[PDB]
């Protein structure tokens, strides 16, 4: 029963979730004065080419564009990375508004939106082992700001009214992610956790400087689905973000000076 509502929304979750109150939660501010430069990051190895994207879910809090994760097809490598993290599902976070909606903030701003690319380490053999783990996730999180329309982005705004409402699925078959990327690969690490219940503290952070510009028509299209069921009342699926949460005993490293 946890979601983005005032009675079952973030504020809550510590209540079936314990570890919401955890050392190493997410998403955070990102100061970009206290961030320090580590020279000793590698670029970021994004290998995307042979990705196959299989369907489309919207699963009450978001939707997921899902991939053939079985063999090494689309792998996240080098930056922080030890050995080869696997594509498993991307998703968004994104508000009512667009003056809200990422999870991660950069100097207390918040992106309209916020792509999450979701990985998990290959020595862990499958996802649900990895999510076990300190180090058995990777996600790559993109901002998205509102002014020029993303044509990558479009396939994915075009069959979002056939997944309407929650449990709907659609065949989504040769999705390139390649399309959905900023020109740099810029990046800001750090350790933390998945940002829904339940909230596990398995994730490698690595956030992206530069953020992708959607149109405002592409994200009005998000803001049309439901978390409701079909049939159910009306529940426009907006502001499906965590709020930042403290950094404690952590240090944010900058790939770039
Ligand atoms: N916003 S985010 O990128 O941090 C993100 C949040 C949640 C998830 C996610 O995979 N969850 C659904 C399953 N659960 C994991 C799970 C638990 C037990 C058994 C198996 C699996 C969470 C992935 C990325
Ligand atoms: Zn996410």
């Amino acid at each position: 029963h946890w979601g983005y509502g005032k009675h079952n929304g973030p504020e809550h979750w510590h209540k079936d979730f314990p570890i919401a109150k955890g050392e190493r939660q997410s998403p955070v501010d990102i100061d970009t004065h206290t961030a320090k430069y580590d020279p000793s990051l590698k670029p970021l190895s994004v290998s995307y080419d042979q990705a196959t994207s299989l369907r489309i879910l919207n699963n009450g809090h978001a939707f997921n564009v899902e991939f053939d994760d079985s063999q090494d097809k689309a792998v996240l490598k080098g930056g922080p990375l030890d050995g080869t993290y696997r594509l498993i599902q991307f998703h968004f976070h994104w508000g009512s508004l667009d003056g809200q909606g990422s999870e991660h903030t950069v100097d207390k701003k918040k992106y309209a939106a916020e792509l999450h690319l979701v990985h998990w380490n290959t020595k862990y053999g499958d996802f649900g082992k990895a999510v076990q783990q300190p180090d058995g996730l990777a996600v790559l999180g993109i901002f998205l700001k509102v002014g020029s329309a993303k044509p990558g982005l479009q396939k994915v705004v075009d069959v979002l009214d056939s997944i309407k409402t929650k449990g709907k699925s659609a065949d989504f078959t040769n999705f390139d992610p390649r399309g959905l990327l900023p020109e740099s690969l810029d990046y800001w690490t750090y350790p933390g956790s998945l940002t829904t219940p339940p909230l596990l503290e398995c994730v490698t952070w690595i956030v992206l400087k530069e953020p992708i510009s959607v149109s405002s028509e592409q994200v009005l299209k998000f803001r049309k689905l439901n978390f409701n069921g079909e049939g159910e009342p009306e529940e426009l699926m907006v502001d499906n973000w965590r709020p930042a949460q403290p950094l404690k005993n952590r240090q944010i490293k900058a790939s770039f000076k």
